[PDB]
Parts: structure tokens; C-alpha cells; sequence
């Protein structure tokens, strides 16, 4: 029961401290949770995308243990390798668990900016850097053999190297931090943010993935593509 994050309902399948939701018949949720210190516990969203006979990860748990768990999940439900990880940002719901995917030998995935500013967020960087087109779409030479996993970097918003994932041949699209959900009363925590540009890199989320319908995102449940509106007219007011 968390203070912040979606609550449980029917379908989710714990397992060990993590909650896991099939979203398609190839895409999981994983949600973990961090205890804030007397504020409760803190649910983090991520995913996991079946491609044939291996597994893509977007987003690590806050900690490597968890990070640990998600990869005995996945052993154990799909049984299948996991080829990469895609870490949307560099703060401790998304790249906590670094650690846990490179002893397990999983190629890692950040924005450049991300793993410059690693260090100075107490993150460990991934071992390999996404570079962007001046439109946001990454470059495709930095992202090989990504499958479907369709990597966007929005504009500077809920930090300067947030970036978000469209999954192929779906119909979702994950804007990680960026994005809050339809009936949220705030933006979250502004603190790294940049204000001026948010409206802008929302609204252009939503322009990279005009068709997806379900916006997944790190502390709420997936939603429609209003959680991408009503997240642009919150940052309108910034
Ligand atoms: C939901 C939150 C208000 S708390 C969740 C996280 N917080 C962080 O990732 C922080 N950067 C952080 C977490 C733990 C310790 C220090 C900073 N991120 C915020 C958000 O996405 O807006
Ligand atoms: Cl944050």
C-alpha cells in the first residue's frame, strides 16, 4: 500500500517485494517500492518487453536487490535472456539498480547526458551512451538491434536528460517521470526540472507517439493519452 504510486489491483502478481502487471500479451510492468523515510513506501514503474527469444528492460528498481528480483522474475515467467536495459533518466527510481544488471551481464542504455550526470546523482553510468537528432528520435547507430523499442528524448522537463520509450507493434508508450498521470494534482518533485521548457516536451512526447493509447509512466497506473494533456496543461502554468 503505497503513499505514492498506483495501489494494487486485480491481475497484479507479487512477487518477492516487487509487483508485476501484463500489460500486452509482450509487456510487463514492474513496480518496486522505496520507503521515503516517514513518509511510506514509493512505488516506481517500469517495463519488460518480449522480443522473440529475448527480453528488453526499460527502467531499473530503485536498488540493485530489487533489480536483482526483476531478473528472477523474468528467468522464472519467461525464462528468456534479457538482451538490454534502457534507464530513462539518472535518479534513483530509474538507475538505482545498475549494478544488479551489469553482474548479470545485460548491456545498459542511457541518454549521454544521463551518464554524465551520473556521478554527480550518485548513479553508476551505463556502459553505453543514446545520442538525439535535433527533432528528439534517437540515433539509430547508437540504439542497435533495440527491436521495438522506439527511444525519444522529449526536451529538457522533469530533468534535462529525461528520454521515453514507444514499444512497436503495441500500443503504449512510457514517459517515465515526465509524465504524471490524468487526474494528478502536481507535477512531482520540480527540483531538477526545467520549468520553462516542460509544456513543450510533454506535448512533444505525445507528437512522437500519436497513436499510442496507453501512457505507462513511473508512479501511477497506465493511463490514457490524457495523462500526456493533462501533464502539458499543469507545465503550461510553470
Ligand atoms: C514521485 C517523486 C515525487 S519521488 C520519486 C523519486 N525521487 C527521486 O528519484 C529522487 N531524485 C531521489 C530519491 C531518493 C533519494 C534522493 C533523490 N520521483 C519524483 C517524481 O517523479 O516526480
Ligand atoms: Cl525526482
Amino acid at each position: 500500500r503505497p503513499t505514492i504510486g498506483q495501489q494494487m489491483e486485480t491481475g497484479d502478481q507479487r512477487f518477492g517485494d516487487l509487483v508485476f502487471r501484463q500489460l500486452a500479451p509482450n509487456v510487463w510492468q514492474h513496480t518496486s517500492y522505496l520507503d521515503m523515510p516517514g513518509f511510506g513506501a514509493v512505488a516506481s514503474n517500469g517495463l519488460i518487453v518480449r522480443d522473440g527469444g529475448r527480453v528488453l528492460v526499460v527502467d531499473t528498481a530503485w536498488t540493485d536487490d530489487q533489480t536483482a528480483q526483476i531478473l528472477n522474475w523474468i528467468k522464472q515467467e519467461i525464462n528468456l535472456p534479457v538482451a538490454l536495459a534502457v534507464v530513462t533518466h539518472a535518479h534513483q527510481d530509474k538507475m538505482g539498480g545498475m549494478d544488479a544488471l551489469h553482474a548479470a551481464g545485460i548491456a545498459t542504455y542511457a541518454n549521454a547526458l544521463s551518464n554524465q550526470l551520473a556521478p554527480q546523482e550518485g548513479m553508476v553510468a551505463a556502459q553505453h551512451s543514446l545520442t538525439f537528432a535535433a527533432n528528439g528520435w534517437v540515433e539509430p547507430a547508437t540504439a542497435p538491434n533495440f527491436g521495438p523499442l522506439k527511444v525519444f528524448y522529449p526536451g529538457p522537463g522533469h530533468t534535462s536528460d529525461n528520454i521515453t520509450v514507444g514499444i512497436d507493434g503495441t500500443d503504449i508508450a512510457f514517459g517515465g517521470c515526465l509524465i504524471k498521470d490524468s487526474k494528478a494534482k502536481s507535477l512531482g518533485n520540480l527540483g531538477d526540472a526545467d520549468t520553462e521548457h516542460y509544456a513543450a516536451s510533454a506535448r512533444a512526447f505525445g507528437a512522437a507517439f500519436p497513436k499510442a493509447s496507453m501512457i505507462v509512466m513511473s508512479h501511477s497506473a497506465p493511463d490514457s493519452r490524457a495523462a500526456i494533456t493533462h501533464t502539458a496543461r499543469m507545465a503550461d502554468k510553470l
